[PDB]
């Protein structure tokens, strides 16, 4: 409840567009953010972790695998 976890794989070339979890929430994550349009953004494919502080106290936590596909 504190914590929700997601899991995706993609392909290793390609670049994922994901939408945030949060309005306005904090970002934490080995790749810079990069914010998009209706409230999406994205990163290049590689297998990483990255989370979402929010302000309704629920940290969501993302983790890519990439796939040589």
């Amino acid at each position: 409840t504190c914590e929700l976890y997601h899991y995706q794989e993609c392909v290793r070339g390609t670049t994922v567009l994901l939408k945030e979890p949060c309005s306005s929430g904090t970002y934490e994550g080995n790749s810079p953010f990069h914010p998009l349009a209706d409230n999406k953004f994205a990163l290049t494919c590689f297998s990483t972790q990255f989370a979402f502080a929010c302000p309704d106290g629920v940290k969501h936590v993302y983790q890519l695998r990439a796939r040589s596909v």
